[PDB]
């Protein structure tokens, strides 16, 4: 037995597996339980710490994916399948994964904790794009990723109830964070240097740990990729959570909160998922049924209120967006859009897409969006209209929420670094019109281009090495700039005054100013004033 | 007769006239100045439509400009050429309905296209006798017959109690119409062609031209139109019948006049200066680019709002030239926006910007005003004093001129008209206004009229050549309905403005450059978005 692969944690002993990375071996400890299986009476309930076990636990394999909706829009297509569960679905899914250098670090190493996205309705830490072996091997990092409950199982709330209090998926993440504090030193990780990073709902999740005080003692730095806790999709009110929970229950024949939740707990998992999408208040895209709730507990106030009034003095944050945040979502609901054609649309279809794409928008607000995003020199041009549709969805849901967060954090004392990611992977299977879609920076940050069997260009490999360095420098120091390297040029902090951010592409860093400043002023300053009066 | 110049004696329908031979740089021109076209609108005729001038006996002396219509005289910067150039240069009188004709010397043997100038000044000021409106250069260099008329302004031209017989409103426009009828009957005596008449005007003059396009009785009196930095549509060129009535009766109160017959009769007893002294007191809000007595939508001269009439009109056998200067708003900022002056750089604070926007968009709600502020703010430099100053200028110019012109051009083009559009971007070397104002409202006119040709005025040689270019464009358009030269085609062409391609030309010292979209995005804000906000 290899002593590098044998670790004692508080719960007992584990056996990991030596994996081959391109440059050398790594130690992986996969499928480690951090909670009691949240099954039977424990459904919808906060997670409990895993009971200690006897002997040596086999941690050589990824554990089950949390029970979730699986996308079926394009069967057998790698662009969609790469996000689908790659292990069996189960409610028993509260396990985490650790990658370390082989041999394990001689001195305490900065820890990166990955929180996947998927709209709080999907995702898994076992996906090939979240493979931590490259960062471990090349950068010497200790990388951790956890499964958290998604959908009804993670976020169905009857606020104020003891049995479905809400945000339990977020508590799953917090428990994995606690597990790292208590146990990561055994693997050579430094619990006094923990960086959370995540994409999409994962970045929103990272954001919620920033805004929830009990999470704050469990990490030191944060990275939010293409997602925020503020914004239109990441939270609901307690009233809207209750309403959706009560409707889902009706839809499955259930049944006083106690009685309603008891009947929901009797239902086969797939029975809940069958009706998951039927509880949304309007026809929409970029809207998810069961998400974090403003409960007055995990989240003391709305994230908007919390970012406006928080003190973020001793925090460093890396945030950013991809060049084409909205394109990917268009094919999941807006008529005229499809991966299989160029998606050239009419004005009529633009107007209709805006109502679906900004579902809470009133008639007047929807007219303001159309009038702002129309190119009045080319008002009927299908290429313009299609690209504007993408812009509306990406700006409303990601870019402007991100600018808003960056600015508040910066004003309230945080050290902030911002990027836009603009390289389209040579291997991308989505069509050209989608540009650099949501999610397609991740494979570069994780260093997948360094596996020569994946057929990335040598440029893409060098670029991936640049990104791995920015991320791990940031984890190490709270500054993504290389401290032993001179020229570059340097990545400046994002500030409310200068509003500097950098482009991440195959060219050297270029510094730009103003992250869609005019358009986000429309979204962040004008539209709120509109509908709070009308 | 006997000893006088035989080219200076002409008979019109009312009698015999004697003109004057004037010197232009390239040679002599004939001028017939101060020809009366109406009975003096005095006493019981105050506020009343003009009646045609009754024939006179003997030879009327038409050798000097006549009285300027009674008006408010700008007093903000006394001694200063920049303002005095617009001020009255003849005696102020209610007896002011006279017109001017310049023609070549000797008068042309075959009938020549006629240009009729209508001055601006917010419908409260102006005269055809001002030096910037001197027709001699066009007459001499282009062989043009040029006509300009005085029309009543202020209360005298536009005070209305709509529905009344004694103060029906729009009579200043009726003065202009009567001057157009005079040209039809009489211009052939000077060698002018009454079947080729082009109206042109600036500011309120341009608005007036647009209103002659929209008023059917005017349509037989002219064939083509040029609107410079003004339009009949937009926030200032007209008022509703209710607003006219409201202002007329407030004015009456302020001058001691308490049934419309009795009110108007009391107003007719008041000294002219008493009316001028309270003219500005009747505006509903603190404002710039708003004028108390302007054309009224009376359901007669204007059968509907200009907005309605341009959206539904048939303009098929109409050619129109329209444009703007680079900095329409700047001039207006010093007549009411706190923080602004010709004698400093007018760098303003954000607070002054927000305050200025309420004054510059006086009919805007709180929400609309904040939409404006949010649109014009540069969110990279929300507090830069230079950007704020320039944004204030842009707000005022776009709202009042540039976007109404874009709206006008689009409707005209979509409904059959041949439209040619420009932006004029040359700053006169002789301009006395400060540099921050850029190319202000009013400062294309001296070039169209060819003042730079007078070497005593000290324009550069390049400006002389540029004036000659503009004069060709305007007279080519007058001749043919196309500003382009028939022969010369190596030069770059001025393509028509269309809704599809939205093309217009830069007018500056360089050859014509074609550009697309007149402030397309920002005018979508003013012309499409704001009115939808106004609906609730
Ligand atoms: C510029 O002037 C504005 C208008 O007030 C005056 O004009 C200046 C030139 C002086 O002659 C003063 O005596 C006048 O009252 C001011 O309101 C504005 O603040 C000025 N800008 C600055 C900062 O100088
Ligand atoms: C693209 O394809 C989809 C479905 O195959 C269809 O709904 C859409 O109308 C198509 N659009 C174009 C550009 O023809
Ligand atoms: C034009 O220039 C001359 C010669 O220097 C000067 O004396 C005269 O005053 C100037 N005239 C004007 C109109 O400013």
């Amino acid at each position: 037995e290899d002593p590098q692969l044998l670790v004692r944690v508080r719960g007992g002993q584990l056996r990991g597996i030596r994996l081959k990375a391109p440059g050398g071996p790594v130690s992986a400890f996969l499928g480690i339980p951090f909670a009691e299986p949240p099954v039977g009476s424990r459904r919808f309930m906060p997670p409990e710490p895993k009971r200690p076990w006897s002997g040596v636990l086999d941690a050589t394999t990824f554990q089950n994916v949390c029970y979730q909706y699986v996308d079926t829009l394009y069967p057998g297509f790698e662009g969609t399948e790469m996000w689908n569960p790659n292990r069996e679905l189960s409610e028993d899914c509260l396990y985490l994964n650790v990658w370390t250098p082989y041999p394990r670090p001689a001195s305490p190493t900065p820890v990166l904790i990955w929180i996947y996205g998927g709209g709080f309705y999907s995702g898994a830490a076992s996906l090939d794009v979240y493979d931590g072996r490259f960062l471990a091997q090349v950068e010497g990092a200790v990388l951790v990723s956890m499964n958290y409950r998604v959908g009804t199982f993670g976020f169905l709330a009857l606020p104020g109830s003891r049995e479905a209090p809400g945000n339990v998926g977020l508590l799953d993440q917090r428990l994995a964070l606690q597990w790292v504090q208590e146990n990561i030193a055994a693997f050579g990780g430094d619990p006094m240097s923990v960086t959370l990073f995540g994409e999409s709902a994962g970045a929103a999740s990272v954001g919620m740990h920033i805004l929830s005080l009990p999470s704050r003692s469990l990490f030191h730095r944060a990275v939010l990729q293409s997602g925020t806790p503020n914004g239109p999709w990441a939270t609901v009110s307690a009233g809207e959570a209750r309403r959706r929970a009560t409707l889902l229950a009706r839809l499955v024949g259930c049944p006083n909160d106690t009685e309603l939740i008891a009947c929901l707990r009797t239902r086969p998992a797939q029975d809940l998922v069958d009706h998951e999408w039927h509880v949304l208040p309007q026809e929409s895209i970029f809207r998810f049924s069961f998400v974090p709730v403003v409960d007055g507990d995990f989240l003391s106030d709305t994230p908007e209120a919390l970012i406006n009034t928080g003190d973020f003095q001793d925090l460093q944050v890396l945030v950013g967006v991809v060049k084409d945040e909205g394109s990917y979502f268009l094919v999941y609901g807006v008529p005229g859009f499809s991966k299989d054609n160029e998606s050239l649309i009419s004005r009529a279809q633009f107007l209709a897409g805006v109502r679906i794409g900004v579902p809470q928008a009133s008639d007047l607000a929807a007219e303001a969006v159309v009038l702002h995003y129309t190119d009045w020199l080319h008002p009927e041009d299908p290429t313009h209209l299609r690209d504007a549709m993408s812009a509306v969805v990406g700006d409303h849901n990601v870019v402007c929420p991100v600018a808003q967060l960056a600015g508040r954090l910066a004003a309230q004392g945080a050290r902030v670094y911002a990027y836009i990611f603009e390289h389209r992977a040579s291997t991308l299977t989505w069509p050209l019109w989608m540009g650099v879609p949501h999610g397609y920076e991740i494979e570069f940050i994780f260093g997948l281009p360094l596996d020569p069997s994946l057929n990335y260009t040598t440029e893409e490999r060098i670029f991936a090495q640049r990104l791995m360095k920015y991320w791990t420098n940031f984890a190490r120091t709270g500054d993504p700039n290389d401290p032993r390297d001179s020229k570059s040029p340097q990545w400046p902090p994002y500030t409310t005054a200068a509003q500097q951010y950098v482009s991440l592409n195959l060219k050297p860093l270029e510094v730009r100013r103003g992250l869609r400043a005019q358009t986000c002023a429309f979204w962040n300053r004008f539209l709120p004033k509109l509908l709070s009066a009308t």
